[PDB]
């Protein structure tokens, strides 16, 4: 279930490299995701060119799990999904709360 399989999913990837590889896009709310641990919460990196200081802008999204009914992970106690492409395909639609949720997914 390591998602490796969605444009925004990254295996093995950092924070550090999901900054840099999404900026590579130059996409407006590029949105990626990488593995942790715990539970199982995957990560997701969502970067929206727009940074005067630092731009473009790569932000972290981690994927939180909540043993639901399925409900399991979610990034903001906001809404928790039984995987993050489905977490990942309510934060592309839906619109989240983020930078601009899953604006586009980014894949290295």
């Amino acid at each position: 279930n390591n998602l490796e399989t969605y444009e925004w999913y990254n295996k093995s990837i950092s924070r550090d490299k999901a900054e840099k590889l999404l900026l590579d896009t130059g996409k407006e709310g590029a949105f990626m995701v990488r593995d942790s641990r715990t539970p199982g919460t995957y990560t997701v990196s969502v970067f929206t060119k727009a940074i005067i200081s630092e731009n473009p802008c790569i932000k972290h999204y981690h994927i939180k799990e909540t043993n639901d009914s399925p409900k399991r992970y979610y990034v903001a106690e906001k809404y928790v999904f039984d995987s993050i492409p489905l977490l990942i395909q309510y934060h592309q639609y839906n619109g989240g709360g983020l930078v601009t949720r899953l604006r586009y997914p980014v894949c290295g």
